[PDB]
Protein backbone atom coordinates (compact mmCIF):
# COMPACT_ATOMS: atom_id res chain seq x y z
CA UNK A 1 0.00 0.00 0.00
CA UNK A 2 1.61 3.43 -0.23
CA UNK A 3 0.01 5.24 3.21
CA UNK A 4 -0.43 8.97 3.25
CA UNK A 5 -1.08 10.90 6.87
CA UNK A 6 -1.86 14.13 7.55
CA UNK A 7 -4.66 16.53 9.03
CA UNK A 8 -8.27 16.71 8.04
CA UNK A 9 -8.76 19.55 5.53
CA UNK A 10 -7.16 18.35 2.17
CA UNK A 11 -8.18 14.72 3.28
CA UNK A 12 -11.72 15.01 1.39
CA UNK A 13 -9.56 15.88 -2.04
CA UNK A 14 -6.88 13.27 -1.36
CA UNK A 15 -9.46 10.46 -0.58
CA UNK A 16 -11.17 11.26 -4.27
CA UNK A 17 -7.99 11.37 -5.51
CA UNK A 18 -6.94 8.20 -4.14
CA UNK A 19 -9.83 6.10 -5.71
CA UNK A 20 -9.66 7.58 -8.72
CA UNK A 21 -5.89 6.40 -8.63
CA UNK A 22 -6.12 3.23 -7.27
CA UNK A 23 -9.46 2.26 -9.59
CA UNK A 24 -6.58 3.62 -13.01
CA UNK A 25 -3.52 1.75 -11.51
CA UNK A 26 -4.72 -0.95 -8.85
CA UNK A 27 -2.32 0.66 -6.63
CA UNK A 28 -4.09 0.85 -3.11
CA UNK A 29 -3.87 4.25 -1.74
CA UNK A 30 -4.89 4.90 2.08
CA UNK A 31 -5.41 8.48 3.37
CA UNK A 32 -4.97 8.86 7.15
CA UNK A 33 -6.09 12.27 8.76
CA UNK A 34 -6.66 14.05 11.59
CA UNK A 35 -4.98 15.48 14.31
CA UNK A 36 -1.78 14.48 14.46
CA UNK A 37 -1.54 12.74 17.85
CA UNK A 38 -3.99 10.15 16.15
CA UNK A 39 -1.93 8.61 13.46
CA UNK A 40 1.65 9.77 14.68
CA UNK A 41 3.02 6.28 16.57
CA UNK A 42 1.57 4.33 13.61
CA UNK A 43 3.26 6.97 10.80
CA UNK A 44 6.23 6.17 11.95
CA UNK A 45 6.13 2.84 11.12
CA UNK A 46 4.53 2.71 7.16
CA UNK A 47 4.62 6.57 6.21
CA UNK A 48 5.06 7.10 2.61
CA UNK A 49 3.76 10.52 1.84
CA UNK A 50 3.25 13.11 4.83
CA UNK A 51 0.72 15.95 3.24
CA UNK A 52 0.38 19.19 5.06
CA UNK A 53 -3.03 21.89 4.96
CA UNK A 54 -0.29 24.52 5.98
CA UNK A 55 4.02 25.31 5.80
CA UNK A 56 4.40 25.98 9.21
CA UNK A 57 2.48 23.56 9.68
CA UNK A 58 3.66 20.62 7.97
CA UNK A 59 7.38 22.02 8.52
CA UNK A 60 6.64 21.07 12.07
CA UNK A 61 5.32 17.78 12.05
CA UNK A 62 7.71 17.09 8.99
CA UNK A 63 10.58 17.83 11.45
CA UNK A 64 8.27 15.56 14.33
CA UNK A 65 9.29 12.37 12.10
CA UNK A 66 13.87 12.76 12.22
CA UNK A 67 16.02 11.05 9.88
CA UNK A 68 13.02 9.39 8.04
CA UNK A 69 12.13 12.77 6.21
CA UNK A 70 13.91 15.09 4.94
CA UNK A 71 11.80 18.85 5.48
CA UNK A 72 13.65 20.71 2.62
CA UNK A 73 11.89 17.87 0.54
CA UNK A 74 8.40 19.58 1.01
CA UNK A 75 6.51 20.52 -1.63
CA UNK A 76 3.84 23.01 -2.04
CA UNK A 77 0.94 22.11 -4.76
CA UNK A 78 -2.00 24.13 -4.63
CA UNK A 79 -3.16 26.98 -2.35
CA UNK A 80 -6.90 27.78 -0.89
CA UNK A 81 -8.44 31.36 0.52
CA UNK A 82 -9.29 31.48 4.90
CA UNK A 83 -12.64 32.48 4.70
CA UNK A 84 -15.54 33.24 7.78
CA UNK A 85 -17.64 30.38 8.36
CA UNK A 86 -20.98 31.24 9.95
CA UNK A 87 -23.40 29.53 11.23
CA UNK A 88 -26.36 27.93 8.66
CA UNK A 89 -28.15 31.28 7.05
CA UNK A 90 -25.60 33.78 8.50
CA UNK A 91 -28.05 35.11 11.03
CA UNK A 92 -25.54 38.24 11.94
CA UNK A 93 -25.34 39.15 8.88
CA UNK A 94 -21.29 38.54 9.14
CA UNK A 95 -19.75 40.54 6.46
CA UNK A 96 -16.17 40.04 6.88
CA UNK A 97 -13.53 40.34 9.66
CA UNK A 98 -13.63 43.96 9.93
CA UNK A 99 -17.70 43.39 10.63
CA UNK A 100 -16.14 40.45 12.90
CA UNK A 101 -14.39 43.35 15.00
CA UNK A 102 -17.09 45.44 14.90
CA UNK A 103 -19.73 43.40 16.19
CA UNK A 104 -20.68 41.76 19.40
CA UNK A 105 -19.72 37.89 17.91
CA UNK A 106 -18.16 34.66 19.25
CA UNK A 107 -15.09 33.81 17.26
CA UNK A 108 -13.55 30.21 17.10
CA UNK A 109 -9.89 30.22 15.71
CA UNK A 110 -7.21 26.94 15.03
CA UNK A 111 -3.99 28.10 17.13
CA UNK A 112 -1.45 25.74 17.93
CA UNK A 113 0.04 27.44 20.78
CA UNK A 114 3.16 25.92 20.35
CA UNK A 115 1.96 22.27 21.53
CA UNK A 116 -0.17 21.55 18.39
CA UNK A 117 1.32 21.53 14.22
CA UNK A 118 -2.23 23.45 12.76
CA UNK A 119 -2.90 25.21 9.53
CA UNK A 120 -4.47 27.71 11.52
CA UNK A 121 -1.18 29.07 13.70
CA UNK A 122 -0.72 32.72 12.93
CA UNK A 123 -3.48 33.07 10.44
CA UNK A 124 -5.90 35.73 12.27
CA UNK A 125 -3.20 38.19 13.23
CA UNK A 126 -1.94 38.01 9.71
CA UNK A 127 -5.26 39.09 7.86
CA UNK A 128 -6.60 41.39 11.01
CA UNK A 129 -3.25 42.99 11.42
CA UNK A 130 -3.71 43.98 7.57
CA UNK A 131 -6.05 46.70 8.56
CA UNK A 132 -2.91 48.52 10.35
CA UNK A 133 -5.28 49.94 13.38
CA UNK A 134 -4.62 48.81 16.91
CA UNK A 135 -8.31 48.67 17.92
CA UNK A 136 -9.98 46.88 15.21
CA UNK A 137 -6.81 44.20 16.36
CA UNK A 138 -8.01 44.47 20.00
CA UNK A 139 -11.82 44.27 18.86
CA UNK A 140 -11.33 41.17 17.31
CA UNK A 141 -9.25 39.10 19.39
CA UNK A 142 -11.48 40.36 21.93
CA UNK A 143 -14.28 38.71 20.15
CA UNK A 144 -12.91 35.08 20.00
CA UNK A 145 -14.19 32.01 22.39
CA UNK A 146 -11.61 30.06 21.93
CA UNK A 147 -8.45 29.52 20.43
CA UNK A 148 -8.65 25.64 19.58
CA UNK A 149 -5.80 23.20 18.55
CA UNK A 150 -6.72 22.47 15.09
CA UNK A 151 -9.63 22.89 12.49
CA UNK A 152 -11.11 19.57 14.08
CA UNK A 153 -11.89 20.99 17.37
CA UNK A 154 -12.80 24.29 15.73
CA UNK A 155 -15.44 22.25 13.80
CA UNK A 156 -16.86 20.44 17.07
CA UNK A 157 -17.29 23.77 19.03
CA UNK A 158 -18.90 25.52 15.92
CA UNK A 159 -21.26 22.59 15.46
CA UNK A 160 -22.18 23.19 18.94
CA UNK A 161 -23.10 26.62 18.29
CA UNK A 162 -20.66 27.79 20.60
CA UNK A 163 -19.51 29.73 18.25
CA UNK A 164 -20.62 32.12 15.83
CA UNK A 165 -17.96 32.65 13.61
CA UNK A 166 -15.06 30.20 12.85
CA UNK A 167 -11.77 31.71 10.99
CA UNK A 168 -11.20 28.50 8.73
CA UNK A 169 -10.34 27.73 4.98
CA UNK A 170 -13.08 27.37 1.78
CA UNK A 171 -11.76 23.48 1.58
CA UNK A 172 -13.84 22.90 5.03
CA UNK A 173 -16.73 24.65 3.52
CA UNK A 174 -16.67 23.04 0.38
CA UNK A 175 -16.45 19.34 2.28
CA UNK A 176 -19.02 20.53 4.16
CA UNK A 177 -21.88 22.69 2.55
CA UNK A 178 -24.74 22.13 5.17
CA UNK A 179 -22.90 22.70 8.49
CA UNK A 180 -22.68 26.84 7.98
CA UNK A 181 -22.85 29.56 5.39
CA UNK A 182 -19.27 30.68 4.19
CA UNK A 183 -18.38 34.22 3.91
CA UNK A 184 -15.73 35.46 1.93
CA UNK A 185 -12.61 37.59 3.22
CA UNK A 186 -12.16 41.36 2.55
CA UNK A 187 -9.79 40.66 -0.37
CA UNK A 188 -6.93 43.48 1.14
CA UNK A 189 -6.83 41.30 4.43
CA UNK A 190 -7.13 37.44 3.13
CA UNK A 191 -4.45 35.02 3.70
CA UNK A 192 -3.63 31.89 1.12
CA UNK A 193 -2.05 29.22 2.49
CA UNK A 194 -0.66 25.82 0.68
CA UNK A 195 -1.34 22.14 0.26
CA UNK A 196 1.59 20.50 -0.11
CA UNK A 197 3.69 16.61 0.40
CA UNK A 198 6.82 14.99 1.21
CA UNK A 199 8.01 11.55 0.66
CA UNK A 200 9.65 9.66 2.54
CA UNK A 201 13.85 8.83 2.20
CA UNK A 202 14.04 6.15 0.23
CA UNK A 203 10.13 6.41 -1.26
CA UNK A 204 9.21 3.47 -3.33
CA UNK A 205 8.27 4.05 -7.25
CA UNK A 206 4.69 3.78 -6.20
CA UNK A 207 4.53 6.08 -4.04
CA UNK A 208 6.75 8.38 -6.23
CA UNK A 209 4.29 7.99 -9.18
CA UNK A 210 1.39 9.08 -6.47
CA UNK A 211 3.15 12.10 -5.69
CA UNK A 212 3.35 12.69 -9.44
CA UNK A 213 -0.44 12.30 -10.02
CA UNK A 214 -0.67 14.38 -7.49
CA UNK A 215 -0.31 17.12 -10.35
CA UNK A 216 -2.22 15.38 -13.05
CA UNK A 217 -4.73 16.95 -15.02
CA UNK A 218 -7.15 14.01 -12.88
CA UNK A 219 -5.86 15.64 -9.67
CA UNK A 220 -5.96 19.16 -10.36
CA UNK A 221 -9.85 18.72 -11.39
CA UNK A 222 -10.73 17.20 -8.20
CA UNK A 223 -8.53 19.63 -5.93
CA UNK A 224 -10.51 22.49 -7.95
CA UNK A 225 -13.60 20.74 -6.79
CA UNK A 226 -12.47 21.58 -2.93
CA UNK A 227 -11.36 25.21 -3.65
CA UNK A 228 -7.57 24.65 -4.09
CA UNK A 229 -6.59 26.50 -7.04
CA UNK A 230 -2.97 27.12 -8.69
CA UNK A 231 -4.35 29.64 -10.48
CA UNK B 1 10.65 45.58 41.38
CA UNK B 2 8.78 44.83 38.52
CA UNK B 3 10.11 41.86 36.20
CA UNK B 4 9.43 41.28 32.30
CA UNK B 5 9.88 38.83 30.36
CA UNK B 6 9.50 38.06 26.45
CA UNK B 7 11.12 37.75 23.09
CA UNK B 8 14.03 39.80 21.91
CA UNK B 9 13.14 42.83 19.39
CA UNK B 10 10.65 44.42 21.07
CA UNK B 11 12.80 44.96 24.15
CA UNK B 12 15.22 47.53 22.57
CA UNK B 13 12.00 49.71 23.29
CA UNK B 14 11.12 48.49 26.64
CA UNK B 15 14.51 48.96 27.75
CA UNK B 16 14.09 52.69 26.88
CA UNK B 17 11.04 53.19 28.57
CA UNK B 18 11.80 51.03 31.32
CA UNK B 19 14.72 53.44 32.22
CA UNK B 20 12.76 56.47 31.84
CA UNK B 21 9.84 55.11 33.69
CA UNK B 22 12.23 54.03 36.84
CA UNK B 23 13.80 57.23 36.79
CA UNK B 24 11.08 58.71 36.92
CA UNK B 25 8.74 57.10 39.67
CA UNK B 26 12.12 55.14 41.37
CA UNK B 27 9.93 51.78 40.65
CA UNK B 28 12.41 49.37 39.21
CA UNK B 29 12.01 47.92 35.89
CA UNK B 30 14.16 44.96 35.14
CA UNK B 31 13.54 43.88 31.07
CA UNK B 32 14.56 40.20 30.85
CA UNK B 33 14.74 38.92 27.19
CA UNK B 34 15.77 35.99 24.61
CA UNK B 35 14.44 32.91 23.22
CA UNK B 36 12.42 31.44 25.62
CA UNK B 37 14.40 28.52 27.04
CA UNK B 38 16.69 30.93 27.96
CA UNK B 39 14.23 32.43 30.96
CA UNK B 40 11.38 30.38 30.87
CA UNK B 41 12.20 28.36 34.57
CA UNK B 42 13.03 31.52 35.97
CA UNK B 43 9.82 33.39 34.77
CA UNK B 44 8.30 30.38 36.40
CA UNK B 45 9.21 32.20 39.22
CA UNK B 46 9.05 36.38 39.50
CA UNK B 47 7.50 37.00 36.02
CA UNK B 48 5.38 39.49 36.62
CA UNK B 49 4.55 40.71 32.56
CA UNK B 50 5.31 38.42 29.83
CA UNK B 51 5.89 40.57 26.74
CA UNK B 52 5.25 38.79 23.34
CA UNK B 53 6.54 40.25 19.71
CA UNK B 54 3.00 38.53 17.92
CA UNK B 55 0.13 37.00 18.81
CA UNK B 56 0.58 33.31 18.11
CA UNK B 57 4.17 33.59 20.01
CA UNK B 58 2.32 34.98 23.13
CA UNK B 59 0.01 32.92 23.24
CA UNK B 60 1.98 29.74 23.23
CA UNK B 61 4.39 31.53 25.77
CA UNK B 62 1.47 32.39 28.31
CA UNK B 63 0.28 28.91 27.75
CA UNK B 64 3.15 27.32 28.88
CA UNK B 65 2.54 28.94 32.31
CA UNK B 66 -0.53 27.21 33.42
CA UNK B 67 -2.60 29.10 35.62
CA UNK B 68 -0.26 32.04 36.71
CA UNK B 69 -1.52 33.55 33.88
CA UNK B 70 -4.49 33.98 31.76
CA UNK B 71 -4.17 33.78 28.06
CA UNK B 72 -7.57 35.93 27.28
CA UNK B 73 -5.62 38.75 29.10
CA UNK B 74 -2.91 39.39 26.29
CA UNK B 75 -2.82 42.61 25.21
CA UNK B 76 -2.32 44.03 21.83
CA UNK B 77 -0.31 47.50 22.38
CA UNK B 78 1.34 48.24 19.30
CA UNK B 79 1.69 46.24 15.44
CA UNK B 80 5.02 47.36 12.71
CA UNK B 81 5.49 45.67 9.55
CA UNK B 82 7.52 42.63 8.28
CA UNK B 83 10.70 43.52 6.20
CA UNK B 84 13.62 42.13 3.61
CA UNK B 85 16.77 42.65 5.64
CA UNK B 86 19.74 42.05 3.32
CA UNK B 87 23.55 42.62 3.27
CA UNK B 88 24.77 46.48 3.18
CA UNK B 89 23.97 48.27 0.13
CA UNK B 90 21.71 45.85 -1.14
CA UNK B 91 24.36 43.78 -3.99
CA UNK B 92 21.68 41.58 -5.44
CA UNK B 93 19.14 44.97 -5.90
CA UNK B 94 16.55 43.48 -4.10
CA UNK B 95 13.15 45.11 -4.74
CA UNK B 96 10.77 42.65 -2.57
CA UNK B 97 9.65 39.68 -1.74
CA UNK B 98 8.30 38.66 -5.41
CA UNK B 99 12.08 39.48 -6.57
CA UNK B 100 13.16 37.31 -3.69
CA UNK B 101 11.36 34.44 -5.67
CA UNK B 102 12.61 35.36 -9.24
CA UNK B 103 16.29 35.74 -8.13
CA UNK B 104 19.04 33.17 -7.12
CA UNK B 105 19.13 34.25 -3.26
CA UNK B 106 19.55 32.66 -0.17
CA UNK B 107 16.61 33.62 2.40
CA UNK B 108 16.72 32.63 6.53
CA UNK B 109 13.22 33.15 8.26
CA UNK B 110 12.74 32.14 11.84
CA UNK B 111 10.04 29.10 11.79
CA UNK B 112 9.10 27.94 14.90
CA UNK B 113 8.61 23.94 13.75
CA UNK B 114 6.66 23.34 16.69
CA UNK B 115 9.50 23.23 19.11
CA UNK B 116 10.14 27.20 19.57
CA UNK B 117 7.90 30.05 19.83
CA UNK B 118 8.97 32.95 17.66
CA UNK B 119 7.40 35.83 16.13
CA UNK B 120 8.17 34.53 12.43
CA UNK B 121 5.81 31.79 12.39
CA UNK B 122 3.54 32.02 9.69
CA UNK B 123 5.23 34.91 8.01
CA UNK B 124 6.40 33.94 5.13
CA UNK B 125 4.04 31.54 3.37
CA UNK B 126 1.10 34.42 4.50
CA UNK B 127 3.06 37.26 2.51
CA UNK B 128 4.37 35.22 -0.97
CA UNK B 129 0.73 32.88 -0.84
CA UNK B 130 -1.06 36.26 -1.23
CA UNK B 131 0.75 35.92 -4.59
CA UNK B 132 -1.78 33.48 -5.21
CA UNK B 133 0.56 31.87 -7.78
CA UNK B 134 1.96 28.54 -6.30
CA UNK B 135 4.88 28.48 -8.98
CA UNK B 136 5.86 31.71 -6.75
CA UNK B 137 5.32 30.34 -3.71
CA UNK B 138 7.52 27.47 -5.01
CA UNK B 139 10.45 29.70 -5.77
CA UNK B 140 10.52 31.69 -3.01
CA UNK B 141 10.61 28.15 -0.84
CA UNK B 142 13.02 27.00 -2.54
CA UNK B 143 15.26 29.82 -1.97
CA UNK B 144 14.92 29.09 1.99
CA UNK B 145 18.53 28.31 3.06
CA UNK B 146 17.61 28.10 6.28
CA UNK B 147 14.79 28.14 8.77
CA UNK B 148 15.75 28.79 12.37
CA UNK B 149 14.00 28.66 15.53
CA UNK B 150 13.92 32.38 16.47
CA UNK B 151 14.73 36.07 15.44
CA UNK B 152 18.48 35.81 17.27
CA UNK B 153 19.56 32.67 15.47
CA UNK B 154 18.46 34.56 12.17
CA UNK B 155 20.66 37.81 13.38
CA UNK B 156 23.25 35.25 13.76
CA UNK B 157 23.42 33.39 11.00
CA UNK B 158 22.85 37.06 8.57
CA UNK B 159 25.87 38.38 10.12
CA UNK B 160 28.21 35.35 9.29
CA UNK B 161 27.13 36.11 5.92
CA UNK B 162 25.11 33.16 5.77
CA UNK B 163 22.09 34.78 4.17
CA UNK B 164 21.24 37.09 1.45
CA UNK B 165 17.82 38.57 2.91
CA UNK B 166 16.38 37.62 6.30
CA UNK B 167 12.22 38.28 6.66
CA UNK B 168 12.33 39.82 10.24
CA UNK B 169 10.18 43.01 11.21
CA UNK B 170 11.20 46.85 11.15
CA UNK B 171 12.54 47.19 14.61
CA UNK B 172 14.93 44.71 14.33
CA UNK B 173 16.46 47.22 11.71
CA UNK B 174 16.06 50.24 13.61
CA UNK B 175 17.04 48.43 16.97
CA UNK B 176 20.22 47.92 14.84
CA UNK B 177 21.13 50.29 12.13
CA UNK B 178 24.42 49.14 11.19
CA UNK B 179 22.85 45.80 10.20
CA UNK B 180 22.20 45.26 7.13
CA UNK B 181 19.98 47.64 4.69
CA UNK B 182 16.00 47.29 5.19
CA UNK B 183 14.37 46.83 2.03
CA UNK B 184 9.90 47.32 2.47
CA UNK B 185 8.09 44.66 1.70
CA UNK B 186 5.19 45.04 -1.60
CA UNK B 187 1.80 46.72 0.40
CA UNK B 188 -0.38 44.06 -0.82
CA UNK B 189 1.49 41.39 0.60
CA UNK B 190 3.29 42.12 3.69
CA UNK B 191 1.84 41.61 7.24
CA UNK B 192 2.12 43.07 10.44
CA UNK B 193 2.28 41.68 13.86
CA UNK B 194 2.05 43.29 17.26
CA UNK B 195 3.65 43.80 20.53
CA UNK B 196 1.62 42.76 23.23
CA UNK B 197 1.65 42.46 27.13
CA UNK B 198 -0.27 40.13 29.75
CA UNK B 199 0.29 40.88 33.86
CA UNK B 200 -0.06 37.63 35.92
CA UNK B 201 -3.08 36.73 38.05
CA UNK B 202 -2.91 38.90 41.06
CA UNK B 203 -0.38 41.45 39.64
CA UNK B 204 0.77 44.30 41.78
CA UNK B 205 0.29 47.38 42.12
CA UNK B 206 3.62 48.09 40.84
CA UNK B 207 2.97 46.15 37.76
CA UNK B 208 -0.44 47.50 36.49
CA UNK B 209 1.00 50.79 36.93
CA UNK B 210 4.40 50.08 34.56
CA UNK B 211 1.24 48.50 32.12
CA UNK B 212 -0.96 51.67 32.29
CA UNK B 213 2.69 53.67 31.35
CA UNK B 214 3.12 51.23 28.02
CA UNK B 215 0.22 53.69 26.87
CA UNK B 216 1.47 56.81 27.88
CA UNK B 217 2.30 59.66 25.52
CA UNK B 218 6.16 59.15 26.46
CA UNK B 219 5.82 55.10 25.60
CA UNK B 220 4.13 55.36 22.26
CA UNK B 221 6.81 58.22 21.54
CA UNK B 222 9.77 55.63 22.22
CA UNK B 223 7.90 52.80 20.46
CA UNK B 224 7.43 55.12 17.15
CA UNK B 225 10.89 55.52 17.42
CA UNK B 226 11.85 51.86 16.89
CA UNK B 227 8.84 51.65 14.28
CA UNK B 228 5.89 50.56 16.66
CA UNK B 229 2.56 51.50 15.27
CA UNK B 230 -1.01 52.09 16.95
CA UNK B 231 -2.62 53.50 13.43
C1 LIG C 1 -5.00 18.77 11.93
C2 LIG C 1 -6.34 19.46 11.75
O1 LIG C 1 -6.26 20.35 10.63
P1 LIG C 1 -5.52 21.76 10.83
O2 LIG C 1 -5.75 22.09 12.29
O3 LIG C 1 -4.08 21.49 10.48
O4 LIG C 1 -6.24 22.68 9.88
C3 LIG C 1 -7.48 18.49 11.57
O5 LIG C 1 -8.62 18.97 11.43
O6 LIG C 1 -7.26 17.26 11.57
C1 LIG D 1 12.66 35.03 20.66
C2 LIG D 1 13.36 35.72 19.49
O1 LIG D 1 12.46 36.65 18.89
P1 LIG D 1 11.36 36.08 17.87
O2 LIG D 1 12.02 34.81 17.36
O3 LIG D 1 10.14 35.84 18.74
O4 LIG D 1 11.21 37.16 16.84
C3 LIG D 1 14.63 36.40 19.93
O5 LIG D 1 15.41 36.79 19.03
O6 LIG D 1 14.87 36.54 21.15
Amino acid sequence: DVNLYGPGGPHTALKDIANKYSEKTGVKVNVNFGPQATWFEKAKKDADILFGASDQSALAIASDFGKDFNVSKIKPLYFREAIILTQKGNPLKIKGLKDLANKKVRIVVPEGAGKSNTSGTGVWEDMIGRTQDIKTIQNFRNNIVAFVPNSGSARKLFAQDQADAWITWIDWSKSNPDIGTAVAIEKDLVVYRTFNVIAKEGASKETQDFIAYLSSKEAKEIFKKYGWREH
